[PDB]
C-alpha cells in the first residue's frame, strides 16, 4: 500500500534525519537535533536543549515541508559544512554542520531520498 509504504519508510528515513548537528546561517549558528515529522512531510530541528512536544515531539524549535525545498546540495568542498534552501516557508539556506566529516553528509544523501521519496516529480 502506497501509504502504508510511505508512513513506514519515511519512518526509516526519519531515524536517519534524526540527528545532531549544528546549524550556520542567517538563521542562527547553534547546535541543534534534526529529524523529520511523522509522515516525513517535514523537516524539523530542536536548538539545543528543547522541549519534544508531549515527548513526542510535537514542538519542533524550527523547522519546514519536504515537498518545500527548493534545493538540497553540498558546498563546493563542503568538508563539514551542509547547504539547503527551502522555498514557500521564507526562504532560508541551512548549514548543516557537524564535527563527523561524515554525520553531515549521510544526512545529505538522507534527506534526498526522503524528499524525492515524497515530493517525487
Amino acid at each position: 500500500s502506497a501509504s502504508d509504504i510511505r508512513m513506514k519508510k519515511v519512518m526509516q528515513y526519519r531515524r536517519a534525519l534524526t540527528k545532531v548537528v549544528k546549524l550556520k546561517t542567517h538563521l542562527f549558528s547553534e547546535t541543534v537535533k534534526v529529524t523529520c515529522s511523522k509522515d516525513g512531510e517535514e523537516v524539523q530541528w530542536f536548538k539545543g536543549k528543547s522541549t519534544a512536544g508531549a515527548q513526542d515531539r510535537k514542538k519542533p524549535s524550527g523547522g519546514f515541508p519536504v515537498d518545500k525545498i527548493t534545493s538540497v546540495k553540498s558546498q563546493a568542498d563542503n568538508t563539514k559544512v551542509l547547504v539547503i534552501t527551502v522555498n514557500n516557508p521564507q526562504p532560508t539556506t541551512y548549514n548543516f554542520t557537524f564535527k563527523s566529516p561524515g554525520e553531515r553528509e549521510s544526512w545529505q544523501e538522507q534527506i534526498q531520498s526522503l524528499m524525492k521519496f515524497m515530493s517525487m516529480k
